[PDB]
This record gives C-alpha cells, sequence and structure tokens, in this order.
DNA sequence: GCCG
DNA sequence: CAGTACG
DNA sequence: CGGCCGATACTG
C-alpha cells in the first residue's frame, strides 16, 4: 500500500457509515479504498485521483484534503453512537439493526449487553468468544484445523477431497478462521456427511459451539462453528465447513477462496455478459427482470476447473494468492 | 459513497 | 419474511 | 434513476 495515509482514514469513515446500515455509502468508500490500496503508486493531485475507477469528484475531494491538509475535516463530526454501534456489531450474530436496537434501548458496553439484553443463541456465543472471535491465528494453526478436520472425515470416507479455503489458500500468513471444503470424486458420497462429521468432531471434543448448522436436513450445506485444538495455550476458533457436489467443486472453490471482493467484482463482471456466477454455478443466458434480478434459468456451463470459469468469463486466471481484494 |  | 452471515 | 453478488445459506 502506498496510500495508507489516505486509506486509514477513509476506513474510519467506511466503517461508521457500514455499522450505522448505510450500506452502499460504505460500499462506495470501502471500494474506494480497495483501489487506492491496489494503486501502483501514491496519490498526488485531484485529477489524479478521478482517474482511477472507484474514485469520483467526492472522494478525490476528501483525498486532496487528507494529502493538503494531513487531516479529514469529516471524521470530526462522527456521531458518538458509533463506537458503541461497532462494538455492538463485533459480537457474531449481531448486525446493524440489533446493534442500533440496543443503543436505543439505552445500552452502551458489553456488560450492558451480558446483563440487559436479550441474546439470541447465536449473540450468546458470539459475546462468550468476543475476544478471540477478533483475533487471527497463524496460518500453522489453520493447517492443523484443516487436518483434524479432513481426517475425521477420510475416517469414514477415504475417498473425501478436503482443501482449506480462504485467506489460507490465499497464502496469508494469518487467518480469521478456516474455512474447509469438502467434496467427492464419484459425485454422490457426499451427500449426507454432515452428520457423522460432527459427531465424529464432536466425539473429539473439537467442537465447542455450533452457530449455524441445519443437521435436521440431510441437504446441509454449511456448518459454521467454534472449535479448539488440545493442549495449552489454545484459543477457540472460527471454524467454516462447507460439503458440495463434485459438479460444483470449481464454482464453490472459486467462492470459498474469495476475496468477498473479488467475488463480487467476478460476478458482476459474469452479469454484464449475460451470466450468472455462484458458488453453485455459472450459468448462461439467465432470465432476469426489470431490475436486473435474475427469475428464470439459463444454462449452466462446464466447470470443471476455476481456469474454465476465468475463460468462459474472458478472464486471464489469477492464482488465489492474486485474488486477495 | 461510484458509475452508467 | 428480516436479519445476519459466508467468500 | 437505480444498481452496487449471490434466483447465495440458516435462523426464528
Ligand atoms: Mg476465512
Ligand atoms: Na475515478
Ligand atoms: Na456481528
Ligand atoms: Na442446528
Amino acid at each position: 500500500n502506498h496510500n495508507l495515509h489516505i486509506t486509514e482514514k477513509l476506513e474510519v469513515l467506511a466503517k461508521a457509515y457500514s455499522v450505522q446500515g448505510d450500506k452502499w455509502r460504505a460500499l462506495g468508500y470501502a471500494k474506494a479504498i480497495n483501489a487506492l490500496k491496489s494503486f501502483h503508486k501514491p496519490v498526488t493531485s485531484y485529477q489524479e485521483a478521478c482517474s482511477i475507477p472507484g474514485i469520483g469528484k467526492r472522494m478525490a475531494e476528501k483525498i486532496i484534503e487528507i494529502l493538503e491538509s494531513g487531516h479529514l475535516r469529516k471524521l470530526d463530526h462522527i456521531s458518538e453512537s458509533v463506537p458503541v454501534l461497532e462494538l455492538f456489531s463485533n459480537i457474531w450474530g449481531a448486525g446493524t439493526k440489533t446493534a442500533q436496537m440496543w443503543y436505543q434501548q439505552g445500552f452502551r458496553s458489553l456488560e450492558d449487553i451480558r446483563s440487559q439484553a436479550s441474546l439470541t443463541t447465536q449473540q450468546a456465543i458470539g459475546l462468550k468468544h468476543y475476544s478471540d472471535f477478533l483475533e487471527r491465528m497463524p496460518r500453522e494453526e489453520a493447517t492443523e484445523i484443516e487436518q483434524t478436520v479432513q481426517k475425521a472425515a477420510q475416517a469414514f470416507n477415504s475417498g473425501l477431497l478436503c482443501v482449506a479455503c480462504g485467506s489460507y489458500r490465499r497464502g496469508k500468513a494469518t487467518c480469521g478462521d478456516v474455512d474447509v471444503l469438502i467434496t467427492h470424486p464419484d459425485g454422490r458420497s457426499h451427500r449426507g456427511i454432515f452428520s457423522r462429521l460432527l459427531d465424529s468432531l464432536r466425539q473429539e471434543g473439537f467442537l465447542t459451539d455450533d452457530l449455524v448448522s441445519q443437521e435436521e436436513n440431510g441437504q446441509q450445506q454449511k456448518y459454521l462453528g467454534v472449535c479448539r485444538l488440545p493442549g495449552p495455550g489454545r484459543r477457540h476458533r472460527r471454524l467454516d465447513i462447507i460439503v458440495v457436489p463434485y459438479s460444483e467443486f470449481a464454482c464453490a472453490l472459486l467462492y470459498f477462496t474469495g476475496s468477498a471482493h473479488f467475488n463480487r467484482s467476478m460476478r458482476a463482471l459474469a452479469k454484464t455478459k449475460g451470466m450468472s456466477l455462484s458458488e453453485h454455478a455459472l450459468s448462461t443466458a439467465v432470465v432476469r427482470n426489470t431490475h436486473g434480478c435474475k427469475v428464470g434459468p439459463g444454462r449452466v456451463l462446464p466447470t470443471p476447473t476455476e481456469k474454465d470459469v476465468f475463460r468462459l468469463l474472458g478472464l486471464p486466471y489469477r492464482e488465489p494468492a492474486e485474488r486477495d481484494w
């Protein structure tokens, strides 16, 4: 990043607008930031800023005030509720709506939430692991976690393919959580395995809490939970597992590898080509309404590998490490 | 907020 | 359904 | 004007 001095200040607003619920304004700032940190050199002039995709007149203004005042006047008028909204929104399971409600109810600290707020089952787990859920783990630990899941899975079916995705696959030094994709080459042995996999991981005491896990449904697609490796000095870590049919392997891997912003940009590109891209598949000639929403099926394109998805979109392939946005 |  | 979440 | 990712996946 050659514009850290700028991106660090815009980050404050982006986050402020986000916790307040102004999602689209927040996105604007976030995409402007993803652009500056991705710039091949430091910005210097107002015009030079406007030439950058993702930065408009207003944003360019703010960029000059920073390079031209070392500061930004807007950061001094942010509501006093923001810090608290961010404190609350950082509880897993609580978003802008819940944070704003708690604030309106007079709550101002986690002690207030703990003693007076009504919490959903997920939020109670989020609060209990508040600090741990904000920490990142060394990638070496992510490996240990992936291996624990892989071994348990292959224990009852040696053919199961398990791959750590997310920031881990993108080669980052640390990871926020561990994303494990599980599928099977025969395109069938993946069905109804969550029940066995989870209880196995539970038997060894690996899983400590469950956030999202529809186990009554044999069609369960994901498990979002908490785990902890054995031994001293271990922290509770977020574990996200998805089981997918082999025919959707490439799209699921591309999805689960991210980054999130990379996925969104790629999906937006596919749409401009009359296609649709998701973790399930890439389709061409889909039917959309007057608002751009898909309301009719197109034709699912053959995508045995990630490269195929890039190729079909007229895009040069990009290693996972280069999808870090 | 940005962009068409 | 609205809310929150995953990348 | 109006989309900004996903006809995305759970929860209650
Ligand atoms: Mg991750
Ligand atoms: Na621009
Ligand atoms: Na949250
Ligand atoms: Na459940």
